């Protein structure tokens, strides 16, 4: 049977809950992952990249910041079709990685956050500020941010909500010169988030100013999960990175195994 | 909604119409443009490349002669689906590369000729079999549409029953490709573009300018003699090389700079 | 005309058929067959590799073994559509490499070249589902049967699923065991399936594909005495190969660089 | 004349002294600053390649730490000698850039420190044998300069009989290798570079910090605490992975941008 | 015996007597020559670049200018050393190739591969035909030696036409008195124009394989219209030399005494990090 | 103390002595052995690459035939300074490498690491020859005199006697070679050649029956031409003039087939 042409770009918030990891999930990451990752999709993957994060700015956490990276793919056809299942070898997948990025607390003496895997056309679907702006213009802080609205809201109210009063706060702040969002491809792997957003600042600063200061002027939804803009659950609800204009980590490009330093 | 599987080849026909604008436009292309247009599109191009032209020929002028170069793109997805228009980082791209290009004159504008194809040519006309083995080529591609008013097929019929008939018959010439222009992509004024190859330029002058003669002259016709189109407005051309260094997703790596 | 979207991947099986034409036969693949081919379809092929056969096993000769290698790429159209026989510069392809491959006989007859199409993904797991690169190095038998003419394709069909598998999961030697239809419609392939069955080494393999073979019954159509049971090189190709491949052409070749 | 062979490794000490100019100063490092570095020396430095620092551990401040990262040149020849001042293309660099790593404060500073070693490490005091399968490094790279007018036998005596066998003794350390810098190319205060590896920031912490308490403070100390140095001028440092992406000579393929 | 270590860069002035030769040297310099140098040079020359060259300017005939391009090596040691003759496999360098570049006229049967005692790409780059143009590989230290305008200029500050130029003074003529003559009297019309951002200069290394050049400049400009007001026009003010070979500047033998090219600041021929083999346009 | 400038080629010989250890041995190699190596000496290697064996001639296992590949590596700096013994990461070596490789059993064969000056020091047949001329058969061939044999006179004896026979047949269309340079690491191999053929059989007719001719000499091995200890005394491979790994250029870490 035929294979549908279903061109998307997806992303997945990596976390890593303790510094104590970071080590470990950085190797398994670029050791192990990558070349079973690409050993598995490079014949309908156009591009497979790591964003590492800034440093978790003030008040982060609220916002299920990604301490580790984004993970950025692009497919040329639904990696959730059942065929698609089988393959020849398998990743290497230690449990442990599942600590190190919080899906389960250890097993010494935390709740478990979900796998977040969200997949979107490859084009923004709503450019809202900074059309125009080009790598010219300056260094960007670039907040990627996706919110899932909890059980029982309707998902008409929550993206009128979206757009109606928090986008506009944005949008007023000199701050911010871009704002991007798509809906979420819920039917492609059940994804709980409807929305990403991406939302550039100069600075860590800037994204402090108006995501923490200027939303403190919306009213407090009746769904509300905290008591704060996103108004939603951590991690489970929320989730997000800020990263930079550029990665070297395009692995389709520019791997050549895991070479140590001298 | 879906995105339709569209795989295509375009070609663009860029030009620099001063050589004090050459080293500009040449910076511009390979440090900015580069870079900018990878950012885009490597997602669903999967093949971008530049193809310097030769110095043009004698009477080059004529055919709309692309000084600088083509551009080639391979797209997996139709570049004017209006969902494209969205970008995060938008390219950068001053005024004065259009002025570099002569887009914008010195005098009238020359336009931006931008045309779509299928990957694969949809007439082989002579040489099928040439292998690389064979020789050099001097490739000269050449894009042409008829004017305003003209019968779209009556054009068809003059340019594969006249003109073709006579690349065929001289001995000059070992290779003749055509395909149609996708109109429906972008509305190029293109209708065809034909790729004609020769060992040399004396060949390509030999066929394209003294063999030409003998065609009469159109009804419709914007200059004297072949193409009797206007040139860089109804024709473009450019001489090429079978390779190209600048395959620029597989080969590029930054701006480096002579020491 | 729409072009279809067809993903798929495609496997060639590239014998030697004598040790002095080794030398002759590489050099063409790898000087002027490589860039010709990357020429032709870097726009529309996502991935193009070769892997070179391990010395052929005891036996092997009834496999219709591939001397050279497998020859794989993943496709997004498919090749065999009539609008893509036209090209501008075609392959230098001289006869030559027909007899190196076996294609034109010296001169018992030739044999088939086995240009198999498949989907990307194997239709079957039929044994060895969730290995690892971790639980180490595969001798990887790869291998293409055709069931001779007249014989009802459903039949063979059980016969391969019903007889042959089966033996295969009942030996520890086989780690792995993968199979895929052959997509037929595409270039007319005699094959009808190909399969991927691993072992740990060449003794293992022989263990099982030779001797715990012994116990299947001869099928009447059998056109040789000992499993397969079919006509070598002609009704069964294959190959065993490593895991990994440095010749990922359209990442990794960089021309025809000679040893100093 | 002639150009002596030099192998050696140098290593630099890049800081961020705030967050608000990470962006520009990575986008400075990343955009403009490579290109320039690979356009000057290719011929003659086999590798280029930066490694990110992890995130400032607690009390870094105290031992230098480069909140951006190390950079790292492998040289075949003296970047120091008179004739290679000469260069066709110099380097583009705003002044901020110093203001970003903190040479010169916002409108006291801290010194650039540029340290060359030998390629090769020249003294193995703990982990010999150990290899990348035994498990991922938090690698503690640390240069230290004793004061003006510390005899520098007295001190390396101190760093390798007092300061070292802490370190042995440690079961959270896993490696400690150094070399002594060559202060004969560039004038660098730094006298060693030490390199000191953990599981972890805690194992670290628990090192560095607490075991180091058991030393005596010494008569030229510029902080109460080990390294008794002060901070971005007599002792810098910064934590690392055992892999980076950013090989530069071999990975970069221009400033491609997120989409 | 030991090797020297002798870092250098070398220079090759490539030139194409005619447009119809182009396509056959072209294909000759990236299908057949990339790959037998790469595979000779890898494990000591440390970058290996073209530089194809800009048009040929207005009176560029009369500088020795290389239309089709620099050949630029980065060597560890020395390619003259006469151990480095051995070579497992030999260039392929068909004697066509001297004709297109001008070292040898049109004649039959020069697909002949070169002919030598020794290497024929040792002796082809020896080429001094009395009949032809001489083959000029000139060898530099790495660094420019001298910075006479221009230092500091970033590659932010603009493209630049970057005119590459050598030049050996005539038998019988004293070296201190052409060198003297060459930074007395034409680098300060060099100096003296706004036009030219860039002068840069290094002596041959005439000790390495007896180039007869004696001195590289690179004189960079903002284009064509600038190199021309400045070594056409400006150039004019100078008096003839006795030892002239030509009656303006440079006043010495075309493709003899002074070649040159004009060039971009970037090119995507990077041999050892670009070429991925002769892929053809489909 | 300074480093000294110190360009070489060198060789390392490596068998496979059975064919289940085949997958075990390559993975090593590709998987573990190629990132360690390059994580060590990307600094001062310039190249670093495999050349896989052609399948064993017959009578190959007389002149200690490879059964894997050849390595070469070209260097800067001697590896065997001493000063070049400390390395932050070592490598990866299980004792297993040296069973599948055939150096212990499971006194078995010694690891032979040949280090040469860059160019071939003599060209003794073929200058000039091209690669357009045609694919070739490149049997590299490294051999050690044994033990109290006068080095000089081995040196005449393989220069007076063995090349003439490679000179006079016409199946072998190259002969090049070098002196091995012992003072590096005490290598017993004397000599490296490689002699080249168009094919296997011109190989046999060559090397195994035109040798016949040859006298047997007194401190003779075995009883045929090398007459020279087989794995100890002689080794070799027969390669092509290309390989994909070309380690440095090429290496994408370890994918696998899917
Ligand atoms: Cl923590
Ligand atoms: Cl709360
Ligand atoms: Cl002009
Ligand atoms: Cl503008
Ligand atoms: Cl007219
Ligand atoms: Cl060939
Ligand atoms: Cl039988
Ligand atoms: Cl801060
Ligand atoms: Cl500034
Ligand atoms: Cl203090
Ligand atoms: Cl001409
Ligand atoms: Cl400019
Ligand atoms: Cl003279
Ligand atoms: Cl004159
Ligand atoms: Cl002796
Ligand atoms: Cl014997």
């Amino acid at each position: 049977a035929d294979f549908k042409f279903e061109p998307m770009r997806s992303l997945i918030y990596v976390d890593c809950v303790s510094e104590d990891y970071r080590p470990k999930l950085q190797r398994w990451i670029y050791k192990v992952h990558i070349p079973d990752s690409i050993s598995q999709f490079e014949p309908y993957v156009t591009k497979y990249a790591f964003y590492p994060s800034f440093p978790i700015p003030p008040q982060g956490d609220r916002f299920g910041y990604a301490r580790m990276q984004l993970t950025e793919h692009h497919w040329l056809v639904s990696d959730l079709d059942p065929r698609l299942e089988i393959k020849a070898i398998a990743e290497t997948f230690p449990m442990d990685v599942l600590v190190w990025q919080g899906q389960i607390p250890a097993a010494a003496h935390a709740e478990g956050n979900p796998f977040i895997f969200a997949f979107l056309p490859m084009w923004w679907e709503k450019d809202l500020k900074g059309k125009g702006r080009t790598i010219e213009d300056g260094a960007n802080y670039r907040f990627n941010m996706t919110i899932g609205f909890p059980e029982g809201v309707d998902k008409a109210e929550g993206e009128k909500w979206l757009f109606e009063k928090v986008v506009p706060i944005l949008q007023a702040a000199p701050e911010c010169t871009r704002v991007l969002a798509s809906a979420v491809k819920k039917d492609i792997n059940g994804c709980v988030m409807d929305w990403v957003l991406e939302i550039w600042f100069e600075n860590q600063s800037g994204w402090y100013k108006v995501m923490v200061d200027d939303m403190k002027a919306l009213e407090k939804p009746s769904w509300a999960q905290q008591d704060a803009f996103a108004f939603l659950k951590p991690y489970h609800n929320v989730c997000s990175a800020a990263v930079a204009d550029y990665t070297p980590s395009n692995n389709l490009a520019n791997y050549r195994g895991y070479i140590t330093m001298r």
